């Protein structure tokens, strides 16, 4: 259901959902074969020598300039991607996040003109169509492989001139470095109501949550109401920095480090963005690159904020309406919240820096399954988490650095 139809990584470019693309700033990168799973979400198999100029080759941390260079491993990495989706699809939680991304469509807060409407393409790519034409579509999120670093896993945008969109409430296409192929192992942290029976060794990651991670970073974003960078804390361990931003998107009792006073701060700024938003679709009356109609838009962006509209026409925040939205978005969509869902194991805090990557393969049913994960059922993989017990469970995890 998620992603409905077989996509091998060798199958003939179409124009529509498996066509050669090029990713607007990257300037003059040559094309590369990309595949749409999705209504506003694509994923380009390659190692990410495209969205930074500064890292146009791929010269604890890991490093393979072979990696992911092969059609057959871009095959591999393409059923992987989409096999996690579909796992996280399957939750409830996961079926409201991916919903809740397709929705955020990037603002058109392009023009100068007040009262035109107007995209933002570095908010779109270039498709190639058969006949060599190109034809720029919108698309809210890709899914790329890592650059050098493999296991630099992260979401970037293109910025913009004078807007923040990942802040003004705006939004903007999303570019996830990751790779489906590698996993962390965390330890067991053993508390006196853990489970005693717990296998042996350190455990994986599952896959799985740190996509989960990453569209949730994703999801702030794409509505604009990520936390700036900058904003951190200094944990007490000299004194370690980490963001707030990460804190919210990890959730559980690390999203309690941002103090009730900072949430409504947050919470106060992007209502105003949101207004603002309402505010500029009022003023709107005309608009540009026509494939579409100022009503369509003016709707579009209705549903993705929840604006009320009253008889008029006229748009508005209704403060319950962006209190649950704005909630949802970073109070329930967190990795914690998956973790309960997904029912696997995983580190306890964003604070768990454990050397250990290991080399997977989730595509295979026999590894990894959509509702179990590695803790496949019938299997005995299944229970005290065997299946991500990397010295029970050996032969799916191969040990890197």
């Amino acid at each position: 259901m998620f992603v409905n139809k077989q996509f091998n990584y060798k199958d003939p470019v179409n124009g529509v959902d498996i066509a050669y693309i090029k990713i607007p700033n990257a300037g003059q990168m040559q094309p590369v074969k990309a595949f749409k799973i999705h209504n506003k979400i694509w994923v380009i198999p390659e190692r990410d020598t495209f969205t930074n100029p500064e890292e146009g080759d791929l010269n604890v941390s890991y490093y393979d300039s072979t990696y992911l260079s092969t059609d057959n491993e871009k095959d591999n990495y393409l059923k992987g991607v989409t096999k996690l989706f579909e796992r996280i699809y399957s939750t409830d939680l996961g079926r409201m996040l991916l919903t809740s991304i397709v929705r955020g469509i990037p603002f058109w807060g392009g023009s100068t003109i007040d009262t035109e409407l107007k995209v933002i393409d570095t908010n779109c790519i270039n498709v190639i169509q058969p006949d060599g034409s190109y034809r720029s579509e919108e698309l809210n999120l890709v899914i790329i492989g890592p650059s050098a670093d493999i296991i630099q896993f992260e979401c970037k945008s293109f910025g913009h001139d004078v807007l923040n969109l990942t802040r003004n409430g705006y939004g903007s296409t999303q570019y996830i470095r990751f790779s489906p192929d590698f996993t962390f192992g965390f330890e067991e942290s053993l508390e006196v109501d853990t489970n005693p029976l717990l296998g042996a060794g350190k455990f994986a990651t599952d896959p799985a949550v740190t996509l989960a991670h990453e569209l949730i970073h994703a999801e702030h974003r794409l509505y604009g109401i990520a936390i700036n960078p900058n904003r951190v804390f200094k944990v007490n361990t000299s004194g370690l920095e980490v963001s707030f931003e990460e804190l919210r998107t990890f959730g559980g009792h690390d999203a309690k480090f941002i103090d009730s006073l900072q949430e409504n701060e947050f919470r106060l700024y992007y209502y105003n963005k949101f207004k603002d938003v309402a505010s500029t679709l009022n003023k709107a009356k005309s608009i540009i690159g026509t494939t579409a109609s100022l009503q369509y838009m003016k709707n579009v962006f209705k549903e993705k904020y929840l604006l009320s509209e009253d008889t008029s026409g006229k748009f508005s925040v209704d403060k319950l309406k962006f209190d649950k939205l704005y909630k949802m978005l970073t109070e329930i969509y967190t990795e914690d919240n998956f973790v309960n869902f997904f029912k696997v194991i995983n580190r306890k805090t964003y604070l768990n820096f454990d050397k250990a990557v290991f080399r997977i393969n989730i595509v295979p049913d026999e590894n990894y399954t959509i509702k179990d994960g590695f803790n496949l059922k019938g299997a005995n993989l299944s229970t005290n988490f065997n299946g991500q017990n990397t010295e029970i469970n050996s032969r799916n995890f191969t040990r890197l650095k």
